[PDB]
């Protein structure tokens, strides 16, 4: 339930969290679900999606 | 391996993918892992993190 960072991470956008190796993090349950990097076979566009918006074929 | 969108999603940043209900999506394996919304107990900051950078307490 409480995780520890193994590496530094520097934020690349306004929505991600920067953290330093050793920081203690708690995951936030939320309605979007985990986010996955995805590719649209319909549009050819690519980027992150909220997993709770999709289902398997 | 191939997912279907259950809902429209409109992109909120430059890194997320917009898609319409019914679109067909493939997930992209990558080194960051799934992303989780997280809260830093060290800094009080909050936002998304790459899951493969952390481990359980």
């Amino acid at each position: 339930t409480t995780f520890v960072a193994l590496y530094d991470y520097e934020s690349r956008t306004e929505t991600d969290l920067s953290f330093k190796k050793g920081e203690r993090l708690q995951i936030v349950n939320n309605t979007e679900g985990d986010w996955w990097l995805a590719h649209s076979l319909t549009t050819g566009q690519t980027g992150y999606i909220p997993s709770n918006y999709v289902a398997p074929s």
